[PDB]
């Protein structure tokens, strides 16, 4: 897949666990840990686009589950995906 | 300032230098280096919003200088800033 380098399921599971523990700065801290484990490829801009689409949806609303499933099906990390995700 | 933790001028100067050297994956590699130097606070979502606004503008067009000046004046890192930046 074109986004395999982004480790996005790993990011998802990190954010869910971090929020379950009620920790501060989960987006930042998960991003950082995944960088430490899997390197700079997880911070490319296409990864950023997917994450922003997913996290805006998960911030501005609820059901993390539809936020993930919808982003995963319709977002390829193109900058244009922000217009609809 | 509310975005001082994001080290965004540092990011800007990194991206400009990296692109001047014609290197691969400058967005990713600058993000990663700034994380290594200044920690997880540089990866908060408000930082992500500012960077995405700036970099989309700098990708979809040119004059990096107006992309920076406009984002810096009108983007506070609110998720809603994506609608207009
Ligand atoms: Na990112
Ligand atoms: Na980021
Ligand atoms: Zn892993
Ligand atoms: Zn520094």
């Amino acid at each position: 897949d074109n986004l395999t380098h982004c480790r996005l399921f790993e990011f998802r599971l990190c954010l869910l666990e971090c929020m379950s523990l009620t920790l501060d700065h989960c987006y930042a801290r998960c991003t950082t840990v995944i960088t430490q484990i899997h390197g700079s490829d997880t911070n490319r801009f296409d990864c950023t686009i997917f994450k922003t689409c997913y996290y805006r949806c998960y911030v501005l609303g609820k059901t993390e589950d539809h936020c993930w499933k919808g982003t995963a099906t319709s977002v390829t990390g193109d900058v244009g995906d922000l217009e609809f995700c």
